[PDB]
């Protein structure tokens, strides 16, 4: 049907928007602490602590398979990256502090993206 194509045009434009959002958020991690999943070869107990690991590479695989139906889903994944980091790593570490910074800087970009999604549909 034609309706199915027009829903596919809107998912495709969302995905165009979220790719921009993602690259904007990844720029706020110039250290690349969050670019890849945490290694289970280097942190073998990681899954005893963190139940739903998340990272920018994993978000990008999903994004490009148009697996984010809306901004909420994409925000959930972003918060996992931050939120898991602040649990695994103690407050006085470069990792925890890097998360705090990404969260705060990320909040501006996400604040305007929720406006563009609402505005444009
Ligand atoms: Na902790």
């Amino acid at each position: 049907s034609m309706e199915q194509v027009a829903m596919e045009l809107r998912l495709t434009e969302l995905t165009r928007l979220l790719r921009s959002v993602l690259d904007q958020l990844q720029d706020k991690d110039p250290a690349r602490i969050f670019a890849q999943p945490v290694s289970l070869k280097e942190v073998p107990d990681y899954l005893d602590h963190i139940k739903h690991p998340m990272d920018f590479a994993t978000m990008r695989k999903r994004l490009e398979a148009q697996g984010y139906k809306n901004l909420h889903e994409f925000e959930e994944d972003f918060d996992l990256i931050i939120d898991n980091c602040m649990k695994y790593n103690a407050r006085d570490t470069v990792f925890y502090r890097a998360a705090v910074r990404l969260r705060d800087q990320g909040g501006v970009v996400l604040r305007q993206a929720r406006r563009e999604v609402d505005s444009i549909g």
